[PDB]
């Protein structure tokens, strides 16, 4: 039954986390904060199917801003506007989990407020002096849903 | 707990039809098959952040086409393409189902295939001769999933 499937993956919600169903930094669709929207990039954007994209500078680790799809709205190809204006300007908010966050605890954190995408990030501990965070992907509720619906 | 009501939601959708949850043809966001793409409207549809949008040619109940957003990436404004072309062309596929199936039902037939949108639709026996199909809105599968997860 589809019902047991979905009772069996809300009952295993518990157990995975975050990290298990990441779209890892290597799969992540991405964009350089320098970026400009001529018509070209416009269009690879568009053209990715993405509702949100991850905006970082210099480094993928690096993660900056989210661009929304809907910001191109009124952007005239034409003008060959940078990103930075909108990304400035929209500035919306970004969210970070940790790894080892639970899947049920991040459907918690998803259900309230804006964030339906949460960047994933671990403490280095394996300094070499001081530890730091290492960005390793992406988790959207989307990640979690399909975890939760799928055939299994 | 969370995993209470996503087991509630789960068994309640043998129960709940397309009907008690479909976006109903008021509340559907729809644009004319006569519709051309030039700038202002191609922004006033990647400002709507629907994914999908319903063609429909005269009434909304004559639904005819769909058309993805990703499909507007090659499209230059300047050209000021029609919609037909890219409807045509793409020629998406069309769901349908009746106001009364249960979902359950609706999120099996969503899991397999391409349709993850289905236009919701129901027989008029109040004829006035020939009874007819009568197109009442759509039903997603982000609606359905959306009823699943809620709090309740």
């Amino acid at each position: 039954m589809e019902e047991l499937n979905i009772i069996q993956g809300a009952l295993e919600l518990r157990t995975k986390t975050v990290e298990d169903v990441m779209t890892p930094l290597r799969d992540c669709f991405m964009i350089t904060g320098e970026a400009i929207l001529d018509f070209n990039t416009m269009s690879e954007i568009m053209e990715s199917g993405y509702t949100r994209i991850p905006v970082f500078e210099g480094e993928r680790s690096n993660i900056v801003d989210l661009l929304f799809v809907k910001d191109l709205a009124f952007v005239d190809p034409d003008d060959c506007t940078p990103l930075k204006t909108i990304t400035k300007f929209y500035n919306h908010p970004l969210h970070f989990v940790f790894n080892d966050t639970k899947l049920d605890a991040m459907l918690e954190e998803f259900k309230k407020g804006k964030s339906h995408l949460a960047i994933v990030q671990r403490v280095n501990n394996e300094g070499e002096g001081d530890p730091f965070y290492e960005v390793l992907g992406i988790v959207t509720l989307e990640d979690v849903i399909e975890e939760i619906i799928k055939s299994e």
